[PDB]
């Protein structure tokens, strides 16, 4: 994938991890770079301009645990506009044990959501031209922080969802992977409650080991983007970019 | 496990795969059989309580969906009566991938609440005695049936969530382990719907290959409620029991 001239669509582009890659994203030349997120950050926008100029970027709220009416809606008037779209990613995610409801919501049904209404738009079989989902999952969907099961169990979820985006893509027209991030200082990590504060200096242990800094992370994540491999399952941890393999223990044959 | 004199609790115990391994576990003369399941089954109620009629079985409705407060309401009911519950085996699901937000409430955040409402009963750090849950996942939550990607993915999560309790078990006194069945001949997977129609035969397609039956089935999860290996991830597949080694991609290092 070379990003030069391409419209990309960013669920979540304003955190530490989504800031650090769109930084690097617009660096590469884009068309249009249109954000989606809970709340406007005047800030970082100005940033993303200054780095490239010559980039459109847009700002919509948008919070994904919005009914997938709600999110067909505002993909259908950015479609409208735009009248092609190259690639989604889906960024949006919160770390909090308590709010286990909230976490499934956000991290797994919302992501399911977003794709799911994009379909609209992108579904070979509704006359769409296919596309491209990258979807941020997490190294906790391998194996968890087990202080965090409901977070690293609803990042298991979409790790798997997003296996099976790629193999029906010959139906859809829509390929896609996931971007699995490794520890990576932000907002996030620093302070977050474990479930029925099994662990209470979570956070504090988990960065006593090392890790990586969302520049690092960014960058690697538009390297992942520019590969484009439908499938891949990207591990992006102590600053490096790795494919893993996914085991079959089990096959349908279907 | 001894399941001799022992008191279980099996949330969905009526269904296809439930009702099987209901019917292996009274054989084995506990003391106190609990189901609770959304819909009453009187055949299916009455069959088991012929099998033994010295265990006492009681049926009581319940909805995995409801809030966790209103589980623990109910466990309170269940454990004033019973004093003690060895085993909690949580089997709810459903199968309709046109139903994402229902597919994943019921299937992932069900369990979860459950299980989190049980805990404030056995929770050693207050005082609890500890105890074991069996939560029936799936062998989609280790490779989806790519299909149904939301149904697989809440299987996925359920499978790292039964990893992490297991993990969790030297904190709050509570093992776990994971029941995986293979496609076996039920009726959950009768006529079922695939995400946006991808595939319309999915039943049809998974019964062109090797299955097992559900007394087969049942025969197996009993035996593994038997081992009782906190941690362990059973295969019930092709009418053998195994137990699947987790491919170490990551570790948190806590
Ligand atoms: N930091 C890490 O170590 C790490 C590791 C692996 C995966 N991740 C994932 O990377 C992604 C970004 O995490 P981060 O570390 O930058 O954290 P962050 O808290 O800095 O950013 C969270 C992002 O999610 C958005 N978001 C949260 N709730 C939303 C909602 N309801 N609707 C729309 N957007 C919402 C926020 O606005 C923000 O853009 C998340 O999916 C997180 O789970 C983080
Ligand atoms: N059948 C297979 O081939 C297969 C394979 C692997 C895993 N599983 C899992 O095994 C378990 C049982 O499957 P089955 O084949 O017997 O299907 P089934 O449809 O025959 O049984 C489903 C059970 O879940 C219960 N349930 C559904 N919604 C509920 C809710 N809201 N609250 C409480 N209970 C609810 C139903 O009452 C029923 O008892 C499910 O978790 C299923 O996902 C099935």
């Amino acid at each position: 994938m070379d990003l030069t001239n391409k419209n990309v669509i960013f669920v979540a582009a304003l955190g530490g991890i989504g800031l650090d890659t769109s930084r690097e994203l617009v660096k590469r030349n884009l068309k249009n770079f249109v954000i989606l997120d809970r709340v406007e950050n005047p800030t970082a926008l100005a940033e993303l301009k200054a780095i490239n100029p010559k980039v459109n970027i847009t700002f919509h709220t948008y919070d994904v645990t919005v009914p997938v009416a709600e999110s067909k809606k505002l993909l259908k008037k950015i479609f409208d506009q735009l009248k092609t779209v190259d690639i989604l990613i889906n960024g949006a995610g919160i770390l909090d044990d308590h709010q286990i409801e909230r976490t499934i919501a956000i991290n797994f049904t919302g992501l399911v959501n977003t794709t799911t209404a994009i379909l609209d738009f992108w579904d070979k079989r509704k006359g769409g031209p296919g596309g491209i989902i990258a979807n941020i999952c997490s190294v906790t969907g391998f194996n968890a922080i087990h202080q965090v099961p409901v977070y690293s169990a609803s990042k298991a979820a979409v790790v798997s969802f997003t296996n099976s985006l790629a193999k029906l893509a010959p139906i859809t027209g829509v390929t896609a992977y996931s971007i699995n991030p490794g520890i990576t200082r932000t907002p996030l990590v620093h302070t977050f409650n474990s479930w029925l504060d099994v662990e209470p200096r979570v956070a504090e242990l988990l960065l006593s080991h090392p890790t990586q800094t969302s520049e690092q992370c960014g960058q690697n994540f538009v390297k992942a983007i520019e590969a484009n491999k439908n499938g891949a399952i990207w591990k992006l941890d102590l600053g490096t970019l790795e494919a893993i393999e996914w085991t079959k223990h089990w096959d349908s044959h279907i």
